[PDB]
């Protein structure tokens, strides 16, 4: 059904493999390789049928198949999303490129990280702004914590230590009409039940492998962004910056959408970012990272988190790139639509022909497809290019009229 | 009524401290340490406390208001804490004293994810630091496997809690019984038609709710058994002391673990291949924010190999010996001095172990900066009665040493 992975393909080149739990309309891959100017015959598409974990990763007859790609093993390399053990042991077990960082990873380094426990503690010390916050150990001091960083803005989250995607998230709120983006549900403020109010954030956000939760105060932001890296030996690249869209506030909020330059790009969130993240290149990961953060009205910064894996906008970063150019952001910008009325990719580009607005080499503008039939934002998940921000938000309102949304 | 283990801290004491134990004190033991010391004994306070040192202790709003009465109003003060929990920092607050360095950090119990050991695998094995091969092993399975692969080199595997200490969470894994296992509490044979259930007695052992990680290791035999103790702040990470752990001798019998019996501090193991990446190493966790008192556990091998095995952001044991060595000799003491602990003294009334001293020849002569002292005369630490030789010369402290095995007896 789903093509949720389908959309990997757009970091594709001649000769390389793609994983996928999915399927792929039978047509994305043709479209994607000469939109991508590229050898579709020479990009291949390895299905699996149960989803891609660390036992299919150490599986023999899953290491095999790919066996059968690599050969040898010269001139490969492995271009995983989370470079956990088993991504190592199996650049190991091909004969492939070593995995930088290997013995971080081989030690699974890369999970302390991609904890929010771990991030707090890492800030704290080293000086990178954050909420107020409390790295909870227990029912009891979730209750407390909750008491004190309720009082400044009448608004608190409480996260999963392991989690992605705003899905461990719970918000407390003072007032119904608080909005949350980055939360699941939101809970109301109860003085008389607390202990009962932390319990159930006990147990929802904990388990047998998490037992640490965060607790913070939630500050309504006029910025949503965050800014993705790449790390090697040498340094830490700053790839880009993006703007993380919510919406469903009408007077919780979902996650729809990510946006281009983000309207958030200065010292003061650029410089403390930048040093938090070398500190993180010292102690050894080696790949793509991103930290979350906002900026108020005011004008206090903060941050939340890095997750070391693929920030999930790093796909349209690549896609613009490699259609627009290195420097596009200069004089470009993207957004992703999803919740688009599912269709086959030729319905598909039929509406957005249409609409005016597929993507056209000539003038750089219009829209491509990541994906028919996705979870993620359960649609069709377009992204859209343009020299100008208003034509943006003109082609994106046509995509609705002549392809559908679903609300 | 019982064991005095606490009461060694009380040389760090200066004029006016206080002291907070939730031991027993000789009662003539504070004089004795400031009249050795010179503090002004009559400024110096001990506070006992009926309970262990928890952190509902330092919330306790009557522990706080007793520590209120010799606080005053902060001025002039600062907490000086084994351990930087949040607690701690939360103390500096509420007592009006100076704020611990690293608040933040602590607030967060940062101290709380370095000190697992498995942290420590993770940031060597990205900073480089030389290791032990080895695995941050996430459950029995995995267990299994390590044993297997990492029992070959030495025949011999350790297994760790991943957060403890004193060699209490440490159990080895041996191919053969003649095993000297330093640092560990119990030996298990390695069979192979039982290396399933060796590898869930293991797991099911060294985790518990809060710990789903167990730590395996090839382990070496070692020529030195070192660590290096530093002092932190926003400016420097700062060298105090190296020191030799020193181990039970056993008479190679098939019991395998060796119990944790002194510390000889001038160490023979400072040279380029072990200070350089242990500086490495403490700089970044300086870097990522810890402040205060931090120490480097290490092997170097026959063939001349290094290898770290944790850091500990606390009170090294050390750290009390350094300090009374700085202030009887004098801060640059390590260049012509040597210093060495014993555990294992017959316990005693304070009288009576000064007795034998005297009786011995080797109670610490001020005239000469040699001899012996107190550290505790009943204390659990690892045995009984701890006391702390210094000599300018090796071969006489050592002599000193067995004069006071035969003079006032060891717990062997
Ligand atoms: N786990 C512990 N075991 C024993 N003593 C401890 C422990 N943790 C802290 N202490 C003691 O607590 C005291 C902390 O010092 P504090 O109570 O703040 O006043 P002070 O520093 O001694 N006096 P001053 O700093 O000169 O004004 C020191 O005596 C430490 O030795
Ligand atoms: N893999 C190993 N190979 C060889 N010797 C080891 C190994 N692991 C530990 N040791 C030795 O056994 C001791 C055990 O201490 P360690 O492994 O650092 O945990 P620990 O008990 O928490 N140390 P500490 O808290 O300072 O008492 C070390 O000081 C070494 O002497
Ligand atoms: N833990 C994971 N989370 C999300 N995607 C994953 C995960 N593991 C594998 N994948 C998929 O497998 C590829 C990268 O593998 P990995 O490095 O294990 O994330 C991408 O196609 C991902 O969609």
């Amino acid at each position: 059904s789903t093509d949720t992975t389908a959309r990997f393909l757009w970091h594709a080149e001649d000769g390389d493999v793609l994983v996928i739990p999915d399927t792929v309309d039978p047509d994305f891959p043709g479209y994607v390789a000469d939109t991508l100017g590229i050898d579709g015959t020479s990009v291949h598409v390895e299905r699996t049928q149960t989803p891609l974990s660390e036992a299919v990763l150490q599986d023999p007859e899953f290491i095999d198949r790919l066996a059968a790609h690599t050969g040898t093993g010269a001139g490969w390399s492995l271009f995983p999303c989370v470079s956990t053990r088993a991504a190592a042991q199996l650049t190991r077990k091909l004969n492939v490129a070593a995995l930088d960082g290997y013995e971080f990873a081989m030690q699974n380094g890369i999970d302390l990280l991609n904890m929010k426990s771990t991030f707090r503690r890492l800030a704290a010390g080293l000086g990178t702004p954050l909420t107020d916050g409390v790295v909870a150990r227990g029912p009891a001091e979730v209750r407390s914590a909750i008491q004190e960083l309720i009082a400044e803005t009448g608004m608190v989250i409480a996260k999963q230590d392991r989690s992605g995607g705003g899905h461990g998230n719970i918000g407390i709120s003072t007032s119904p009409e608080s909005s949350f983006p980055g939360t699941r549900e939101v809970l109301a403020y109860a003085n008389d039940q607390l202990d009962t109010l932390a319990d159930t954030l006990w147990s929802q956000l904990t388990d047998t492998q998490n037992q640490f939760i965060t607790v913070e105060t939630y500050h309504r932001a006029d910025q949503r962004f965050f800014f993705e890296y790449h790390l090697d030996g040498d340094r830490a690249r700053f790839l880009h910056s993006s703007i993380l869209k919510y919406e469903q506030l009408p007077e919780s909020a979902k996650w729809i959408g990510l946006d281009s330059p983000s309207r958030s790009e200065f010292e003061a969130t650029l410089k403390p970012a930048e040093e938090f993240i070398e500190m993180i290149r010292t102690i050894g990961y080696r790949g793509y990272v991103n930290i979350d953060g906002i900026v108020l009205d005011d004008g206090r910064v903060f941050f939340h988190e890095i997750n070391a894996r693929w920030s999930g906008g790093l796909i349209y970063h690549t896609v613009a790139e490699r259609l627009l150019g290195h420097d596009y952001a200069r004089n470009n910008f993207f957004s992703s639509i999803l919740n688009v009325v599912p269709a086959g990719l030729a319905d598909l580009l039929r509406s957005l022909e249409r609409a005016g607005v597929r993507y056209d080499k000539d003038s750089g503008e219009g829209a491509v497809v990541l994906g028919c039939n996705s979870d993620l934002g359960p649609g069709a998940e377009l992204l859209v290019f343009s020299k100008d921000w208003d034509r943006l938000t003109a082609m994106k309102d046509e995509i609705a009229t002549t392809a559908g949304t679903l609300s």
